[PDB]
């Protein structure tokens, strides 16, 4: 069964571009990472760092997270990622998604030992 560190992964990690590639970056990514089985999700982030780079924010600053819980933390560097928006016209299960690159900080949960990101939480 996918671990919630491997979901994280799944999810959130592309180390092989720097950027968004192109306008069509999201509709193919949240394709091929499965994020449209059930239904478009909404929103996605990827970062474009590597999996070390990330790993070690859950040792950076801890904030609290949108849920109330305190197991976040943000990146004291800025990060390469790329948030994908479901368009008006996207439908299910015909997807769409406009692609935004932009250099933020992140915010994510961790757990577990060893201390891994399970989930994103924002950019700031
Ligand atoms: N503080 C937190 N806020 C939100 N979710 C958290 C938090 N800490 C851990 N998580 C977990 O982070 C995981 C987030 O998985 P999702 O598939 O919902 O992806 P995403 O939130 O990164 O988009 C959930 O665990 P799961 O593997 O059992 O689904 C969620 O429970």
């Amino acid at each position: 069964k996918e671990t919630a560190a491997a979901k994280f992964e799944r999810q959130h990690m592309d180390s092989s571009t720097s950027a968004a590639s192109s306008s069509n970056y999201c509709n193919q990514m949240m394709k091929s990472r499965n994020l449209t089985k059930d239904r478009c999700k909404p929103v996605n982030t990827f970062v474009h760092e590597s999996l070390a780079d990330v790993q070690a924010v859950c040792s950076q600053k801890n904030v609290a997270c949108k849920n109330g819980q305190t197991n976040c933390y943000q990146s004291y560097s800025t990060m390469s990622i790329t948030d994908c928006r479901e368009t008006g016209s996207s439908k299910y299960p015909n997807c769409a998604y406009k692609t935004t690159q932009a250099n933020k900080h992140i915010i994510v949960a961790c757990e577990g030992n060893p201390y891994v990101p399970v989930h994103f939480d924002a950019s700031v």
